[PDB]
Formats: structure tokens, sequence, C-alpha cells
């Protein structure tokens, strides 16, 4: 013995040394660092902990059984080393389905340091009690006489027992937390790059010309209608969820009011024929109010966005502010419902909030506006447009966070993959039973994968976080 022996000392070596480095080095980051204390982050650190340790306690006894074929520690050892191995495993596991678990609630339902660590908690006491089985099972028989040479592994009474255990064993550790990670993650991947974003290289500023006086005085006399302070709807014709009616209604109560002749409406889109005709005749009724049912292409809204005063979100449902954000970043002042999206998006210094039905409330806010009007508005506008900027600047960096988050999921699901089958085959369905250098030699290389993972991870850290890298940067700089 051995043919491929060699490779085997040469990669444990190589993922020895790698992995203890490495995730010492991302430890070390994220405890000198403050910006890098993120619950995610710490998480990934309570990780490299766990690779740390089982780099340090299992990964060279598995080297020198593998070559050897043999247990030359005692039977306490070989008690422990199995009990490490699993707990780090169940760690492992647990850590990236609580993150995955963090980034879920925090995306799709929009999380403190301390329930970060009584996660942190709660996960290694799971851990240490679930792989006391593994302790217990685990017992040293001795092989032959001349010499005689002994053997770790699971005794067991009987031939169900294991199928049972590694059933569990292989859905605990494996199957079920990758399936509902997986789920979370593509339900987050869904909400972060299909339904939310915006095109930031199409909404800005630059693309209209002249001061947003002349492109109002433009804008007003295209439509008709006197100077004075412009509001804009844009949604689609709804009762109960885009809120038309409530600017409807609004509209209605304020057209008793003096200040109504200061003000101007443009309100846009399509849907119920009962609420249309109502736009209508508001429209027929009072000329400072025009209605637009036709389709409009994205330039000619932009244009719109640019030249009015505010724009009116009264959603009674608003997962997504698009609207808002499109408007802001071309610097229209938002007045829209408190509904969880707008909610997030708007704060009091960059627009004005109102309940989400209540007409009352958005008349007194569009006479709000008005009165506000009568003033400088240039700071607001910037506000709004620094605010919007921000508010995607940190959509794109969730996308980055959770692309480096999935595939660190995909690298362990690969990397433990193998070894998940091979134990299946073997202690459940009972195979191998009969060549069996090429079974010893798919165990040994499924064995190092999985502490290759450990060595994995913080490269991906590396190549897909630009913090870490560098701190990695700052850390290897003599
Ligand atoms: C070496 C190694 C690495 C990873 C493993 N893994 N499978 C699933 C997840 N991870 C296994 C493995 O097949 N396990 C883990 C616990 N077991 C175990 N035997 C070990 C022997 C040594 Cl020298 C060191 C650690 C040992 O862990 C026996 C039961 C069995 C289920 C073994």
């Amino acid at each position: 013995p051995k043919e491929y022996e060699w490779v085997l000392i040469a990669g444990y070596i190589i993922v020895f040394v790698v992995a203890l480095i490495g995730n010492v080095l991302v430890c070390v980051a994220v405890w000198k660092n403050h910006h890098m204390r993120t619950v995610t982050n710490y998480f990934i650190v309570n990780l490299s902990l766990a690779d740390v340790l089982v780099t340090i306690t299992c990964l060279p006894a598995t080297l020198v059984v593998d070559i050897t074929e043999t247990w030359f520690f005692g039977q306490s050892l070989c008690k422990v080393i199995p009990y490490l191995q699993t707990v780090s495993v169940s760690v492992s596991v647990l850590t990236l389905s609580c993150i995955a678990l963090d980034r879920w609630y925090a995306i799709c339902h929009p999380s403190t340091a301390k329930r970060a660590r009584n996660s942190i908690v709660i996960i290694w006491i799971v851990s240490c009690i679930i792989m006391i089985p593994q302790a217990i099972v685990m017992e040293c028989s001795t092989v032959f006489k001349t010499t005689l040479f002994t053997v770790c592994d699971e005794r067991w009474g009987g031939e169900i027992y294991p199928k049972m255990y590694h059933i569990c064993f292989f859905l605990v550790t494996y199957m079920a937390p990758l399936c509902l990670m997986v789920l979370a993650y593509l339900q987050i991947f869904r909400k972060l790059w299909c339904r939310q974003g915006i095109d930031c290289s199409f909404w800005n500023e630059s693309y209209l010309t002249g001061s947003r006086d002349e492109r109002k005085k433009s804008l007003l006399s295209k439509f008709g209608m006197d100077e004075g302070v412009t509001f804009m709807f844009i949604g689609r014709f709804d009762r109960g969820q885009k809120g038309v009616d409530v600017l409807l209604k609004a509209i209605e109560i304020l057209s008793s009011k003096k200040e109504f002749q200061e003000m101007r409406f443009i309100i846009i889109g399509k849907g119920d024929p009962e609420l249309e005709g109502w736009a209508r005749s508001l429209e027929e009724k009072h000329g400072n109010v025009k209605v637009i049912t036709e389709m409009l292409s994205r330039e000619f809204v932009r244009e719109l966005y640019g030249s009015v005063d505010f724009v009116i979100i009264p959603s009674y449902f608003e997962p997504f502010g698009l609207v808002a954000l499109e408007a802001m970043c071309l610097g229209a002042i938002p007045i829209a419902s408190a509904v969880g999206g707008l909610r997030d998006i708007i704060t009091n210094e960059t627009g004005i909030l109102v309940k989400a039905g209540d007409p009352g409330e958005l008349a007194n806010a569009i006479l709000k506006a008005l009165e506000l009007s009568r003033s400088d508005l240039s700071k607001f506008r910037e506000n709004c447009k620094k605010r919007a900027m921000s508010f995607s600047k940190q959509i794109r960096a969730r996308r980055k966070t959770a692309r480096m988050l999935m595939v660190v999921l995909l690298v362990f699901a690969i990397c433990y993959l193998p070894i998940s089958i091979l134990n299946v085959l073997k202690r459940v369905f009972g195979m191998f039973a009969h060549d069996r250098e090429t079974v010893y030699a798919w165990f040994t290389f499924s064995h190092w994968l999985v502490y290759a993972n450990s060595a994995a991870n913080p490269i991906i850290y590396n190549f897909l976080s630009g913090k870490f890298r560098e701190e990695f940067k700052a850390a290897f700089s003599c």
C-alpha cells in the first residue's frame, strides 16, 4: 500500500493549512474590524470555528486511518473524534440554516446580535446533544496468531438500528435543511433580483435638460394648465390596492377649498371603468385636473417625474415602492401611504407619509405640500435623490451578500453529497457487501472532500466579499 497515497497526504496537508489559516483569518477579520459586525458575519464566524475544530481534531486522525486502515488511538478517542466530527457537521448545517433564515426574514419580510448569540448557543447545544448516539455506538474491535490490529467502527446490535440511524443522520445533517435553505434562497432570489431593484442607469436627472422650473413650465404649457404646484398619480385604477379612489375622494374634499385653485393634478392609468369614469367626471368638472388613460413611454414618464412637484402614492398595499424610487431619483417629492415598502424608503426628510386609506389625511398632506411649495424645495428634492440612490445601493449590496451565501450553500451541498450517498448505500441498503479497493478509494476521496469544504469557505469569502478580501489583504501584508 498504496497508490494515490502521496496525493492524499499532499491534499490533506494543503486542506489543513488553508483551512486553519483561512478560518482563523475569518474570525480575526470579523473580531478586529467593527464594520464587519453583522448577524451574517457572526454566524460566519461560528461556521469558521466549527471548521477549525474539525480541522484540528479530526482531519489528521482521518488521514492516518484512511492510510493505514487501523486505529492507533485509544477507545476514548474512538468515541470522541467521530463525535466531534458529527457535532462539527451539525453546527455547520444549522449555522447555514440560521443564516438563510435570517436573510429570509430580513429580505422577504422586513434580527439583533443578541438574537444571533442565542441562535449560536442553541445551535451548539442541540448539536452536542443529538450527536450523543454517535459517541455511544463507536467501539474498538480487535482483529486477528502473531499479530492483531484494532479498528474503530460503529457497533450495532442488529441490522435495523444502523439503517434507521443513518437515514436519520442523512435527513437531519443534509437533506431537510438543504431543502429548506434552497426554498428560502430561491424565494430570496425572486425577491431581491426579480421584484426589487430599479434601472438606475435610466432613472437619473442627467438625461433631462434645463432647470426644473423650465421643465415644469413646459409641462404645464403642454397640458394646458396655469402655473401652480403640480401633483401626479401614475398607478393602476384599483379599489384597495393603488388607492386612486383615495386620491379622487380627497380631490373632491379639496375642491371646495380656496387652495384647490392653486393645485394641479395629473392622474394617469387604466383599470376600473367606474373609477375611470369618476376620474373623467372630475376632469370635466375642474380645469386643474387632467386624466391620462393612454399608454406612456418610459421616457415621457421620466420627463413627468422630473417636471412635477409631488408624486402621490396612496397605495393600500405596496411591497415595492419602485414608483417612489423612480420619482425620487428625478427629484419628485413623494406623498405616500405609510405601508411597508413606501414606509421603508420614505422618511420625514424625504417625503410625506399618510394613513393608507384616509382621504382626509391625504387631502391634509396635499395642503401641507402646497404650503411647503410656497418656498424653496431644493434641499427636499436633493434629499429624495440621495435617499433613493442609497436605497438602491443597499439592494445591490444585499444581492452581493446573498449570492455569496448561496455559493457557500452550493459548495457545501456538493462537498457533502458523495459521503452522504456512500453512507446511505452502505449503511441503509447494505451495498459494498462484496472489489473493495475502489469503494475504499471513493470513501477516502469523500472524506478528503468533506474536509476540503472547510478550506473552501474562506476563499469564497475572499472572491465574493469585498470587505473580507480587504481584511485578508491587510492580514498578509508583511
Ligand atoms: C471521516 C468522516 C468525515 C465525514 C463523515 N461524514 N459523513 C457525513 C457527514 N460527515 C464521516 C462519516 O462517514 N461519518 C461521520 C461520523 N463517523 C466518523 N468516523 C470517523 C472516523 C475518523 Cl478517523 C474521523 C471521523 C469520523 O467520523 C462515522 C459515522 C459516519 C456517518 C466520516
